[PDB]
């Protein structure tokens, strides 16, 4: 009989709670039940939010818990000053008499989750052959660019949390190069996140406009994607294709940096909205265009994550594999 | 009473064996004794080399062993076809009745070793504040460019082995940019290893010569370093300074990619021979020139490794921490 786990996805506008009630060895999937979302604004503390949630499912009183936090964890201390939630992992554990409590970052949760994803609920960007005994890379263009790695060796395993979104962005093509020169005019340091993010799409548009000899209007990502579709902004359509192309190069670099023969997953909320453009782009060609390591990246499967509960699956995987 | 460990550094022209006989909690150092080197060519198998070594120190019969291999480990199989040594980890363990045997890559050993280095036997490249609970990055420009990371979290730890030397090399300065254009003329894929390695120094020289409007002579790294010193090759001196400068940028990128708040170590045999030039270069300035993550890299201590037994210390740390 599986020992239930309380899992939570906190830090954003909405806090999400659920109960892990079983693990199916066949499907290699955690069974998640009683999935409840609520505005973080409804509570003055995480403790309160948690007490409320547990009161709605009192027949299952978990003594194991893991919270995935889209915020900073500095020495057993969590500060979501944004929400007004500040708590000690130690006291939170005490408050609910948890025998086991893990508090992890959201991308760390994405890395923990990687081996337990719904195969039939995701999109293969590039086939195909995963090495079960090697590392898995996870990345996600969103508000910023997050990158992490589930490190698996013949001695142990752990999750590499990083600031990999901030590494310098390299040029591969002549167009890349020209765009870096323009980008650097507004961004002394042009990193992955300078381009591969919600704000980055706007940055990339401004640069593309400049390269094409056009004064750029004040557009954000959604506006850029819309105007591209209606054919009212040629530079917008080219910007989004360049985004996909370049991303391929960056994803390939991270696959090498993280030795990701276990596979590379692309999450976040932006890329799943660009699925058709991504699959039509030069992403895959650029992904494995890596000199003597071309064959290596040729073997690495790249998957676009489409399921919605990654943080919860990760929290579950983290605590259960402790 | 410490349980002795047999440690070995194999794969190169010389095989090195030693015995770990104790661990000093105060110094935080493994005690290494009976350090013996011998030409790999003297034996037809690792088993033979090992039997010979153990016969010279028969009063200490270790049942724990860890081999650091500068070669490939594919599924409990080691193939140093170069030396004619091919063995099964399983059978090697059996052959010497080891209760515990770990076989790791050489850079993985460098990552394992990082926390146990001789503070007074290394050179601070950039101060200063290590976070004991964060990851440590290790890198080394040699024949190729190796990169690994000791991943340390509040849940576990592991060593990230990578192909990070093969990620695209980004330009930061105008000179960087011009050099990439030249480099790409001979190297379709310009990676870190294209520049930051023994062969890379020659590549960089050829490119620097071209940028400076000079026909480059056929020189290798040592020749480039020599001619620089005698002032017989101005472009050579500029090449080596550019190498150090650019390396700073690359090391900074890896520190971000690996979340290396625990520190970053630079090993290999090339950089320790360039200590004065390195410390006089723009390495440190470029290391932390990383936009919003500038403060982050400002905190990361960078150390030049000068001690000779890194692989042995790593093997020891790996097996002992199993």
């Amino acid at each position: 009989q599986f020992d239930p786990i309380l899992v939570a996805d906190i830090g954003g506008t909405n806090a999400r709670f659920a109960l892990i009630t079983a693990f199916d060895a066949a499907k290699n999937e955690f069974v998640i039940e009683y999935n409840h979302t609520f505005p973080s604004a409804d509570f003055g503390s995480l403790q309160n939010a948690t007490r409320h949630y547990l009161s709605t499912v009192p027949h299952i009183k978990p003594v194991r818990a893991c919270l995935a936090v889209a915020g900073p964890i500095k020495a057993g201390q969590v500060h979501l000053t944004n929400l007004g939630w500040h708590f000690s992992v130690s006291e939170f554990k005490q408050a609910f008499s948890f025998l086991q409590l893990e508090v992890i970052n959201d991308f760390a949760a994405f890395a923990y989750a990687a081996p337990y994803l719904d195969s039939n609920q995701n999109v293969v960007i590039k086939a195909g052959q995963a090495d079960e005994n090697s590392n898995i890379a996870v990345m996600g263009p969103g508000t910023g660019f997050g990158a992490a790695c589930l490190v698996r060796t013949a001695q142990s395993s752990a999750v590499l949390s990083s600031e990999g979104g901030h590494i310098s962005l390299a040029a591969v093509t002549d167009l890349d190069a020209k765009l870096l020169i323009e980008l650097r005019k507004e961004h002394p340091h042009v990193s992955l996140e300078t381009v591969f993010s919600g704000p980055g799409i706007a940055h990339l548009y401004k640069a593309m406009a400049a390269v094409n000899g056009i004064t750029a209007k004040h557009l954000d990502a959604a506006q850029i994607s819309n105007l591209a579709n209606t054919g009212e902004c040629e530079v917008c359509d080219a910007t989004l294709n360049q985004f996909c192309d370049w991303l391929g190069s960056a994803a390939g670099d991270l696959a090498l940096a993280y030795g990701a023969l276990g596979g590379l997953f692309i999450g976040g909320g932006i890329l799943p909205r660009m699925q058709s453009r991504l699959l039509e782009s030069r992403f895959v060609e650029r992904f494995s265009q890596k000199g003597i390591m071309s064959q290596y990246n040729g073997q690495v499967p790249v998957t676009l994550v489409t399921q919605d509960n990654i943080p919860l699956i990760g929290a579950a995987a983290c605590l259960h594999n402790s």
